C-alpha cells in the first residue's frame, strides 16, 4: 500500500531534503485518509532532539482524528518510549537508531510488545563491494552490520515489519524482498514523482512511504494509489 508520511517539528509540518508547510498537520492527514490511504507514518522530530518534547499530546490529537493506523517514528530509545506511544493511540513504533546499537534490548520489547507493535527503520547504504551496510544516520559512518545480518538477528523474535532508506534502489528492495519473504518491507525514499512508485510495483515491496513528493503537489493520494495498484 501506499503510506503517506508527515515530518513534524513543533505541530508544524516540514520539507527535509527545513521548509515550513505550515501548521494544519490533521486536516492533511484526513485528506490523505479521504483519498483511500490504509496507513499513515509520522517523524516526530521534536521528541528525536529531546525525548522529554515528544509530541504526544499532539500525537494523540492526529490519532484519533483519522480512521487509520499510524506508526511513528522519532528518537524512540527507550521500553517507556514505545509504551507511551502505544498509549497515545499510536498502531505501530517506529525504532530506529536503537534497533542497531542494541538488539538485545529490543529483542526483549518483541516479546512485551508484539512483532504487529513494532517497525525496524535501517538506513543502507550499499558500499564500495556491494554490501548493504547499515548506518544509524545519513551523516555518521557505517556501523559495522550489514542489512541481512540485523534483520536475521530479529527474525527469532517474529520480526515482520521492516522500513528501510536507501541513504547512498528497485534491485535493493527486489533482493531483501526475496530472500526474506515472511518479512514485510516498506520503502523510504527516492519517490519525486509518479513513475518512482510504478518502478517500486512488482519488487515485492509491500508500503511505499512517500512525503515530500505529496507536500510538493507533484500528484495525489488518490493517484499513488491507482498508479499502486495499477
Amino acid at each position: 500500500m501506499i503510506i503517506p508520511a508527515l515530518d513534524l517539528i513543533g505541530g508544524t509540518v516540514v520539507r527535509v531534503v527545513q521548509r515550513d508547510y505550515g501548521n494544519d498537520p490533521l486536516p492533511r492527514l484526513q485528506d490523505y485518509a479521504a483519498q483511500g490511504a490504509g496507513v499513515l507514518h509520522l517523524v516526530d522530530l521534536t521528541g528525536a532532539k529531546d525525548p522529554a518534547k515528544r509530541q504526544i499530546p499532539l500525537i494523540k490529537t492526529l490519532v484519533a482524528g483519522v480512521n487509520v493506523p499510524v506508526q511513528v517514528g522519532g528518537g524512540v530509545r527507550t521500553e517507556e518510549d514505545v509504551a507511551a506511544l502505544l498509549k497515545a493511540g499510536v498502531a505501530r513504533v517506529v525504532i530506529g537508531s536503537t534497533a542497531v546499537k542494541s538488539p538485545d534490548v529490543v529483542k526483549g520489547w518483541f516479546e512485551r510488545f508484539g512483532a504487529q507493535a513494532l517497525v525496524l527503520a535501517l538506513d543502507v547504504r550499499i558500499d564500495e563491494h556491494g554490501t548493504k551496510q547499515v548506518a544509524v544516520s545519513g551523516w555518521q559512518e557505517n556501523s559495522g552490520v550489514s542489512l541481512e545480518q540485523l534483520v536475521e538477528t530479529y527474525l527469532p523474535v517474529g520480526l515482520k515489519h521492516v522500513l528501510c532508506t536507501d541513504i547512498s534502489n528497485v534491485s535493493l528492495y527486489e533482493e531483501v524482498c526475496a530472500r526474506y519473504p515472511q518479512i514485510a518491507f516498506q520503502s523510504s525514499g527516492g519517490i519525486g514523482d509518479i513513475d518512482d512508485i510504478a518502478a517500486l510495483r512488482g519488487t515485492g515491496v509491500r508500503g511505499v512511504i512517500v512525503g515530500r513528493a505529496l507536500l510538493e503537489g507533484k500528484f495525489t493520494v488518490k493517484e499513488a494509489i491507482q498508479c499502486w495498484q495499477n
